[PDB]
């Protein structure tokens, strides 16, 4: 099985223990270990923080202890222009530019391969995001030929089916990539005027309009679509989203003024780490959606929608069930990385979890 894990840029920079570097990284936890992100200038991969360079040092170290351990860069990321990545695409000087840069710049850094994570392609940009990913995994191919192991090629791609069918051909980019990791957790946000659970694993027959918006869904059609299973990858979130709460109601449906307040480490309005959760849910009120398969909390006039242990086991059972190649964390950093926050005396309570059901029968 593997294990894809993201680890951000700026968790560097959150305060106290929040703080987080490629160092807290137990190496032998995942299988694969993503940076994110980089940019693209002067149509070349390059780097995004001053002191990147230093951190793809520190986790590319983390090789020296597990050699099995493979590391990629990812190029993209939602805080990136979508437009940005449309304008390399479509024409050809601009792309070849883009790819004959990118060998380089991994082999000079020590990563493995290369992360697409353009979010996300209209509908007049399908051809190019094939067209990229076809001639890039082809230089990979022909760099390949100077006695180095193959770079790898992989691309997160959302899971709205309205999302896929505008813009990625994946009968097409399924045959070029290693891995594709499904955003299988943004099925809801504040921009919904009500209170809902971003990653149900389940339909849960209480809204029928979206029948669209669970993981199952999602993993089922990319399946119709001609994506193999064993190339397949499910993304459970390690955060929750919160919402600040218009009145007192507090169930399926409920009204919303907006996004929760900001935790005192990821300070970013409606979202929490779950280490953040774990400090929320003292006095707070738990609650879990049955059909759906994931839990909910609230207080005051806060609602986060989370995951725990027992959710994803249970999304991780689901992707060994229907054979897929393995999970996806969306990310080391805001999983309880020291594992002081979370009760019992481990780290990596959720991604440990998952790799708990991977790893056995
Ligand atoms: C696989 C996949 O595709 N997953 C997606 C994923 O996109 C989704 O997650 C979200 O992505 C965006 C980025 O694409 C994240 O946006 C974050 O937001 C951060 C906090 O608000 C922000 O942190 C700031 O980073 C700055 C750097 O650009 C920091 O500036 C620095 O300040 C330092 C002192 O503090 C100083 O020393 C540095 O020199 C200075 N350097 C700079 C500016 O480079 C800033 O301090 C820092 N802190 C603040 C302001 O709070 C990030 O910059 C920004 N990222 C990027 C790349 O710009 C967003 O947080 C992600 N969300 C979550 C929940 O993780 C994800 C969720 O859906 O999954 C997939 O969809
Ligand atoms: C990334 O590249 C852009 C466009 O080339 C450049 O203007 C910018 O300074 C870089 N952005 C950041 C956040 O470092």
């Amino acid at each position: 099985y593997k294990l894809i894990c993201y680890y951000t840029s700026w968790s560097q920079y959150r305060e106290g223990d929040g703080s987080c570097f490629p160092d807290a990284i137990d190496p032998f936890l995942c299988t694969h270990v993503i940076y994110s992100f980089a940019n693209i200038s002067n149509n070349e991969i390059d780097t995004w923080e001053w002191n990147d360079v230093t951190l793809y040092d520190t986790l590319n170290t983390l090789k020296n202890r597990n050699p099995n351990l493979k590391t990629l860069l990812s190029v993209g990321g939602w805080n990136y222009g979508s437009q940005r990545f449309s304008k390399i695409a479509s024409k050809t000087q601009s792309r070849r530019t883009f790819i004959k840069s990118v060998p380089p710049f991994l082999r000079t850094h020590g990563f493995d391969g290369l992360d697409l994570a353009w979010l996300w392609p209209g509908w007049r940009d399908k051809r190019h995001l094939t067209t990229l990913v076809k001639e890039m995994k082809a230089e990979f191919v022909r760099e390949a030929q100077a006695g180095t192991e193959q770079l790898l090629l992989s691309a997160a791609v959302t899971a709205g089916k309205i999302a896929i069918d505008r813009g990625y051909d994946i009968a097409q980019i399924s045959r070029h990539l290693d891995f594709i990791s499904l955003l299988t957790y943004d099925f809801h946000g504040a921009w919904r005027q009500t209170v809902g659970h971003h990653s149900p694993l389940f339909r849960g027959n209480e809204d029928a309009s979206s029948r669209f918006s669970n993981a199952d869904y999602a993993v089922s059609y990319m399946l119709r679509l001609g994506a193999p299973a064993n190339k397949l990858v499910m993304g459970i979130p390690t955060f929750g989203r919160s919402y600040t709460l218009a009145s007192s109601k507090t169930d399926v449906g409920a009204p919303i003024s907006g996004p929760g307040i900001p935790g005192r480490f990821t300070k970013w309005k409606g979202i929490l780490a779950y280490y953040e959760i774990c400090d929320f849910l003292h006095g707070a009120t738990t609650h879990r959606f049955r059909d759906q398969q994931v839990p909910y909390a609230t207080k005051g006039n806060q609602w986060v929608a989370y995951d725990d242990q027992e959710s994803v086991k249970n999304k991780a059972r689901y992707l060994k069930n229907r054979q897929l190649a393995g999970a996806m964390v969306w990310a080391l950093d805001l999983d309880d990385f020291r594992g002081t926050f979370c009760g019992q005396n481990l780290t990596f309570p959720l991604t440990s979890a998952i790799k708990d059901v991977l790893a056995r029968v």
